[PDB]
């Protein structure tokens, strides 16, 4: 009864309602009731989560004991486990509460069970003042989550140029790699954050293949951020062969993600003309080992004159898209099977269940083998 009404009172921010609940209880008894978890969370953690400053000051002044105790907090319908009060406050954008918990001695790099710092948390939803305040209170820029994703990486992915700028001038390492080889440049490519990408390149960020063998350029081609593809295909650090494959893959993404066939064809014609713009250095389309029944035994166009009529054969353009993606990403990259399945589902929507089944059969074989 009481231990719950205490939790509900701290969660909702009812400090008048709370005080009357403990009036005739001992400092011993109170330290117990505010110590106990409800819905996986301390009263202090909920007080901080929903930004009730008066409530935070009160609870700490009874017992500083729950300040580093992690628990369950909900952000965007997701539960997050092991989150201390300072982390929850930071995630939620409650600056005054962030300032109060640090005043009262809170540990500025104490993490969730995923090893996410309060700094990482503030970097996510883009709370610049909390970031600045955490860093001016000894927050480690370089503590990554358990996948090795950094504060600069998430800052880049969520398109917060100011926060990324502040981290960079405060000395953040731009060439860190996630366990799967993600760099901040890859985060820029996958979000279409062109300005941040340009900033990273002035801080001498190196473009590298990730664990899937994807450069920032190709990561942008997969996700269909044409702003990044246009920039990096005119950049000196990208070769003729890299531009051609990036244009062709972006072409496929236009077919499958954007359902824009005219746009796909523009990209394929550009890449095809690049392929035969020097008789001294012809870049020929690689021939795959075998024809695929699920692709109707189709073969990539290998000439400008083979592209011209393609607009009139949408089915041929969808098979070209799957060949291109399989050649450039390979079967280990999750988007290859994702788009095979998607294409199957589209045929099923037309009433072609057989073609759906044959594409899904080959997709499921590909997934099992990964």
């Amino acid at each position: 009864d009481l231990k719950t009404a205490v939790f509900n009172a701290a969660r909702d921010g009812k400090l008048r309602l709370l005080t009357k609940l403990l009036a005739s209880k001992s400092k011993e008894e109170v330290s117990s009731l505010i110590s106990e978890k409800t819905n996986g969370a301390t009263p202090l953690l909920m007080a901080a989560r929903y930004g009730h400053l008066d409530m935070v000051e009160f609870l700490l002044e009874q017992c500083s004991a729950s300040i580093e105790v992690g628990g369950s907090v909900n952000f965007d319908g997701e539960t997050i486990e092991g989150a201390p009060p300072l982390w929850a406050a930071s995630a939620a954008g409650h600056l005054k509460v962030v300032q109060s918990l640090l005043n009262h001695g809170a540990s500025v790099n104490n993490t969730t069970l995923t090893n996410s710092t309060p700094l990482r948390a503030a970097c996510f939803d883009g709370h610049l003042e909390i970031v600045k305040y955490l860093v001016e209170h000894k927050a480690d820029l370089e503590v990554s989550n358990r996948h090795g994703h950094t504060c600069l990486m998430i800052s880049c992915y969520k398109g917060h140029k100011e926060i990324a700028q502040y981290l960079l001038e405060k000395g953040a390492d731009v060439n860190r790699k996630s366990v799967k080889g993600n760099t901040a440049l890859h985060d820029c490519a996958e979000s279409g954050s062109l300005d941040i990408m340009k900033m990273l390149l002035m801080y001498c960020a190196k473009m590298e293949k990730d664990g899937y063998g994807m450069t920032p350029l190709l990561s942008a081609s997969v996700t269909g951020h044409t702003n990044i593809v246009d920039f990096l295909t005119h950049h000196a650090q990208t070769s003729k062969t890299e531009r051609i494959n990036a244009l062709e893959l972006l072409g496929a993404t236009f077919v499958d993600k954007k359902r824009d066939l005219l746009g796909a064809l523009k990209y394929w014609k550009k890449a095809m003309n690049m392929r035969y713009s020097d008789r001294t250095n012809i870049i020929s389309k690689p021939v795959p080992q075998t024809l695929i029944m699920a692709y109707d035994y189709a073969k990539e166009v290998n000439s400008a004159e083979e592209l011209e009529g393609l607009i009139a054969d949408p089915d041929e353009m969808r098979m070209q898209a799957l060949l291109i993606r399989e050649r450039i990403l390979g079967p280990s990259h999750p988007d290859t099977s994702y788009y095979i399945r998607y294409r199957g589902a589209v045929y099923a929507d037309s009433g072609n269940f057989k073609r759906c089944i044959n594409l899904w059969k080959y997709a499921l074989d590909m997934q099992q083998s990964n």
